[PDB]
């Protein structure tokens, strides 16, 4: 079975691509041009076997699953659920009119729905288009591909799966599921996972083209999973069908109506994408766990991203059974892009793009948290700053990475200072986290960043010298001034946000508070606390086409 299989015809735009800022030569957009080499990439046979370690995970896996209750959601709910820029339907109606609730929307959408009791089979086309995405150059990444079904199937998969998708991966994974954690959460368990060993060995597990390794069988196994829930006859149909008609694989269709090919993968654009692709990176991982005879393993698993933290039985013993894991990993279709390495300080491991460090509180206590290279979102900001963008990475960023050296002395006083400039402060912007658009208020960040990170991440102070380093290396490569011209750069901010009073008076005050020398005590804020923060780390989503507000 062949991942891919082509006819000729080109991946198209439907719109025209910017490759370039209009350093900034070290900025670059993917576009369309550079399909050819993902589809090269991306277009392989998968060869599986699997063993009766998979096979007991799979039941264990399968008995949770089997408490759950989920529930058909109504129209009106998943038309709700839909993001307001979500891709039209070629049925003549867009996202405005599925929200909107328009009639030739949801009579379409009804037809699809009836269309999947009545039909089992059909395959349902998809568009596969090149994926636009910022980066800084190196060799240069090609355009990652995406695939999605209609908007009107896209609404039906919400109704027979978002409550499956949202609640079940929790219920059979338990703690191991990473995308019911916040940030200080997720640190949290880390270092208590790593505290809870005698002798820590942890590791992080790269699946090269994580999508492509997901077989038929994977795709029914997962449906296999989803089928001992309890549901609704239609929703239990809907997944029946929408499991063989799509979700296993299916017709590519470019955005000027050609046929471009065939899937027999996971596609990046459904709805159960993340859950799909976290059940079964979970099933197999543990399953290797124990090929590899890997001694108290626990595990975090966000869709294709994998760390696995152990008791460590000597040096040469852990590379050894790291191996065992990674060839029964290869058995299960997944073999590794950059082969794995064990790993004793739980600062060098790099999961979900991040990795663990460690700063101090105003009172010298050692505060965990989570961080990353810089380069990547400080691009992509540069970008947002110059070009008009929906979502805006520079906003979840700040929110995810709040603590952080470079989220705080560069991104808060850079986009604060456009937002004082343009009075567009009380503006809500866009946001993906975990793959969910959401819309924010830029002055309503300190709330959000007391209630995901805490007080503290606003009096971080004494930084790792090797995060230190990473963070004006990256400053100096990209061009962008060095620290002390921020600071100066924040205290300007910072004066002007106080003298506006209201919501910004408090940006000014908790954002900008390390600037100054002369500090101000800073006591928790009221509303923060009375903040409703629900269903924002409960699942994930990416390529899931879902909205909250
Ligand atoms: C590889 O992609 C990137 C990455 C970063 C930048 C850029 C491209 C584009 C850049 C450099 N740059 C960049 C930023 C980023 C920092 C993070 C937030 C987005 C902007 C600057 C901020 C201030 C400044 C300059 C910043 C800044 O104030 N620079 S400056 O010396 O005072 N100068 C007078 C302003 C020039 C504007 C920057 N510029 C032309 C760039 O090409």
């Amino acid at each position: 079975s062949m991942s891919y299989t082509w006819t000729g015809a080109l991946i198209t735009p439907c719109a025209a691509e910017e490759s370039k800022l209009p350093h900034h030569n070290m900025v670059y957009a993917t576009t369309s041009r550079s399909a050819s080499l993902r589809q090269k990439k991306v277009t392989f046979d998968r060869l599986q076997v699997l063993d009766d370690h998979y096979r007991d995970v799979l039941k264990e896996m399968k008995a949770k699953a089997s408490t759950v209750k989920a529930k058909l959601l109504s129209i009106e709910e998943a038309c709700k659920l839909t993001p307001p820029h979500s891709a039209k339907s070629k049925f003549g109606y867009g996202a405005k009119d599925v929200r909107n609730l328009s009639s030739r929307a949801v009579n379409h959408i009804r037809s699809v729905w009836e269309d999947l009791l009545e039909d089992t089979e059909t395959p349902i086309d998809t568009t596969i288009m090149a994926k636009s995405e910022v980066f800084c150059v190196q060799g240069r990444k090609p355009a990652r591909l995406i695939v999605f079904p209609d908007l009107g199937v896209r609404v039906c998969e919400k109704m027979a799966l978002y409550d499956v998708v949202s609640t079940l991966p929790q219920a059979v994974m338990g703690s191991s599921y990473g995308f019911q954690y916040s940030p200080k959460q997720r640190v949290e368990f880390l270092v208590n996972t790593w505290k809870s060993k005698k002798c820590p060995m942890g590791f992080s597990y790269d699946t090269r083209c994580f999508d492509s390794t997901v077989t038929e069988s994977d795709i029914r196994v997962e449906e296999s999973i989803y089928q001992c829930c309890d549901l609704a006859p239609e929703a239990r149909q809907a997944i029946r069908s929408l499991t063989e008609r799509l979700y296993i694989g299916g017709p590519l269709t470019n955005s000027k109506g050609q046929n471009c090919g065939y899937r027999r993968c996971r596609a990046s654009g459904v709805l159960t994408t993340s859950c799909g692709n976290t059940l079964t990176c979970y099933l197999k991982a543990t399953a290797a766990c124990r090929a590899a005879k890997l001694q108290d393993c626990t595990m975090l698993v966000n869709g294709d991203d994998l760390v696995v933290i152990c008791e460590s039985a000597g040096t040469q013993e852990d590379a050894a059974a790291l191996r065992a894991f990674t060839e029964a990993m290869t058995r299960y279709s997944a073999p590794p892009g950059d082969p794995p390495q064990p790993e004793y300080d739980l600062e060098l491991i790099t999961s979900c793009s991040s990795n663990v460090s460690v700063a101090h509180d105003a009172s010298g206590k050692r505060v965990y948290y989570l961080t990353r290279d810089p380069t990547t979102p400080l691009a992509r900001a540069a970008w947002e700053t110059a070009r008009h963008t929906p979502i805006n990475s520079w906003l979840g960023n700040i929110i995810m990475y709040a603590p952080t050296l470079w989220a705080r002395m560069i991104l808060m006083t850079h986009f604060f200072s456009i937002l004082l400039a343009q009075e567009q402060l009380e503006k809500a912007l866009d946001c993906q986290i975990y793959g969910a658009c959401y819309s924010i208020e830029p002055l309503d960040l300190p709330q959000i960043i007391e209630r995901l990170h805490g007080l503290s991440a606003f009096t971080l102070h004494s930084y790792s010298p090797g995060e230190i380093n990473r963070v004006a290396s990256c400053l100096r490569k990209l061009g962008v001034p060095p620290l002390r011209t921020w600071r100066h750069r924040a205290r300007s901010v910072r004066a002007k946000l106080l003298s506006q009073g209201g919501r910004a008076a408090t940006c000014g005050r908790y954002l900008f508070n390390w600037a100054v020398r002369t500090k101000l005590k800073l006591t928790p804020i009221p509303a923060a606390s009375q903040l409703d923060l629900s269903g924002w780390f409960v699942a994930g989503y990416s390529g899931g086409d879902i909205y909250h507000s």
